[PDB]
């Protein structure tokens, strides 16, 4: 009976496709619309495919990154076992492949493939980083998060842009829009880290704070050589961990951060006020998004 | 620059690739271009989208079952990690679908993707029984072959047809040889790693025993009371040692592979009298063994 | 060292960690190096014996970069190793040359020797470890250390990810494995990187002869004993 084969096959991916995510996509794609005006036929199947490969590379994530649990009920890994979670998750990208293909096949989607590639492209080198222990540089970070986050976003944009509802020349918006999509991409990652250091993920993974401090000569070595000790024992212990959150709280680590995530903010807004200049009326909508994000 | 982030997501495919692959599916293709006759500029093209795919499969099977060595070199599971491994599996078949959303073909999109799906079907099938210890029956195990092997096959020829003269009176005498040849290796490439503990290695020569009316109930309660007490006792290492060996189960596989054949050399034939042009490479491919 | 780059049986005897234990064998060596200074001391002090401690402080700090480097995973430059195996080996001849001259013939100049003789004790000290590697690989040291060869391939672009993640796996897992050994043996023997270290060999042996003949000639007679050593490498 196909009900039964089409149902062993989708089992894994309906356990988080009910988790109530409380994601931020679906709100910042509905604000875009208060421009882009499209008929609302559409604005159902985009929030229906981009939500497919935000589950799916969640899968491939909590197997690639290992961790037990990650928020009250249990991993997708240790429920179904590992051999069925990587097919599953490999199988549904392809139907989203196939639900984007349905319609826009006009104006060249062969850029909406060469924006899916990259995403594993980012990826890559995150597990060999955090494999091979070779320490990130500056550039290379932010290079790496837009990657990885920000093209999802990217993906979102140049499909709702792509109904022209007798206006749009996009002349002029092709580049500026852009922009405006990146910088929130990039956004959303480091204010997770600030709000995530105030442990627990010292496992392997290299954030904003880390990488700033291994470039000031005082406790450079002190920290080199505390990590490693990590990957060569999977886990650090429950003491030497208190070792490095108190040199964090010395040389005052969590305030430049902070200080870089002001930065971001005053650039956007520069870019929403010239983009409601435009020959655009207001747009609460962005003006109040600002605020669901710590 | 950006060579460097370039060449870690091509690493893993790149060392399977250097591996001594059999080099079968590399012929056949070869073997329908004296009916079809399309242009080498593109026998070329589709031998190389089929090759990636089934090398992408593989990187994944060989890790669903760790195996430190699988022949000669050691596995790419224990070179590359595993979480390497999978993320560049991943990539590899997307990859191969953009190949073939080009001048490859222009109207058939949903023909190709259609039997890309299939694929993973028959394969997360596999995946079940083996999680469940529940052994499979011979009127399911045709269905899981026909929808793991021969859904390879199948678009290598669908895709040879898309640029070759005959018409659409052959294609429905085409797709019955698929299935019996890709039906027929399975067989004998299990047959050949035939010619104990389980662990998810099916065959035909296996399925058979727990299947033979004589005996059956009494073997079916010896894998039990065992798996999630112990490997085995001490006299039944014995006991299932010479229990298949007095049927000789190993001779009924024989009987069935003589049956595909005396179908196998009539299904040329009919297409042999339709076309009238000689086939000197479908009769060389017997010698296999 | 048989105790920081923890080692199995040596050439018959077990290594002195495991007889008296790890605490004890550190003790003693730190005794034994103080109680040597003594001695140096003691045989001169005119001339400037503070060039004799201040050339024992260095091969301590050869010895530390290369536990750094087994322990933080990172990769080595090409000259970078040069200058780490010239502190730590080529340092001891170098110590034994600058005590001879210091009491020789009392007549001799010597004034523009000193640098001459300096050049021949660090090409021979660098020798001797380059030489050294031939017999480790025709293997045991592919836990963390860095030969001449793997530094060579891991700058050749072709096959660097392979290697580079394949000794990974070892500082993390405690030890390679006995089969991937043989493959990591065996990716060394193709590209020929045992045949970039022998011509590197063949070339410093020029060097040494011309050195000697350059001292040959400064009112000095044959050496068949240092000619003889030299000898002993087919």
């Amino acid at each position: 009976h196909i009900f039964f084969e089409k149902a062993v096959l989708e089992a894994p991916y309906d356990y988080i496709a009910s988790m109530p995510s409380k994601g931020v996509r679906d709100q910042f794609i509905d604000a875009l619309n208060d421009w882009l005006r499209v008929p609302d036929v559409k604005v159902g199947k985009i929030k229906d495919a981009v939500r497919v490969l935000h589950n799916s590379s969640l899968l491939l994530d909590d197997f690639q990154d290992n961790s037990p649990l990650r928020r009250g009920k249990p991993s997708t890994h240790n429920i179904f076992g590992s051999a069925q979670t990587v097919n599953t998750a490999t199988y549904s990208i392809i139907k989203a492949i196939g639900q984007i293909m349905e319609f826009s096949a006009g104006e060249s989607v062969q850029e909406v493939m060469n924006s899916i590639m990259i995403l594993f492209q980012g990826q890559a080198m995150d597990l060999f980083w955090t494999y091979n222990g070779h320490v990130p540089s500056e550039e290379e970070y932010y290079r790496m998060i837009d990657q990885k986050t920000g093209q999802l976003f990217s993906i979102a944009t140049s499909l709702l842009l792509n109904a022209a509802d007798n206006e749009i020349p996009r002349t002029k918006i092709q580049s500026c829009l852009h922009r405006l999509t990146r910088l929130l991409g990039r956004c959303f990652q480091i204010c997770d880290d600030y709000q995530n250091l105030v442990e627990d993920l010292d496992e392997g993974k290299w954030s904003l704070a880390l990488i700033h401090m291994i470039h000031k000569q005082r406790s450079h070595m002190a920290l080199l050589n505390v990590l490693s000790t990590g990957r060569k024992h999977g886990g650090m212990t429950l003491e030497q961990k208190q070792f490095v959150l108190d040199i964090i709280e010395e040389e005052k680590s969590l305030d430049y951060t902070r200080s870089v995530m002001m930065d971001l903010h005053v650039q956007l807004r520069a870019e929403i006020g010239r983009i409601e200049i435009l020959l655009d009326s207001p747009n609460p909508a962005m003006r109040l998004l600002l605020e669901l994000l710590r």
